[PDB]
């Protein structure tokens, strides 16, 4: 139908905007701490601690399959990256501290993303 096509164009445009959001958030991680999944070879107990691992490469896979229906779903995944790290790692670690900085800097980007998503529909 024409409606299904219009819906699909909306999703494609959301995907375009979320790709730009993702790039901007990932720039706030210049150390690449959150770039890839925590390695289960190197941290073999990880899944005993963290039930829903997340990272930027995994988000990018989902994004490119158009697997984010709305900004809330995308934000959920970003918050998993941060919250997983702040639980597994102690406060006095470079990992924890990187997550705090990513959360703080990402907030700005996500605030305007939400306005754009609402504004453009």
């Amino acid at each position: 139908s024409m409606e299904q096509v219009a819906m699909e164009l909306r999703l494609t445009e959301l995907t375009r905007l979320l790709r730009s959001v993702l790039d901007q958030l990932q720039d706030k991680d210049p150390a690449r701490i959150f770039a890839q999944p925590v390695s289960l070879k190197e941290v073999p107990d990880y899944l005993d601690h963290i039930k829903h691992p997340m990272d930027f490469a995994t988000m990018r896979k989902r994004l490119e399959a158009q697997g984010y229906k709305n900004l809330h779903e995308f934000e959920e995944d970003f918050d998993l990256i941060i919250d997983n790290c702040m639980k597994y790692n102690a406060r006095d670690t470079v990992f924890y501290r990187a997550a705090v900085r990513l959360r703080d800097q990402g907030g700005v980007v996500l605030r305007q993303a939400r306005r754009e998503v609402d504004s453009i529909g």
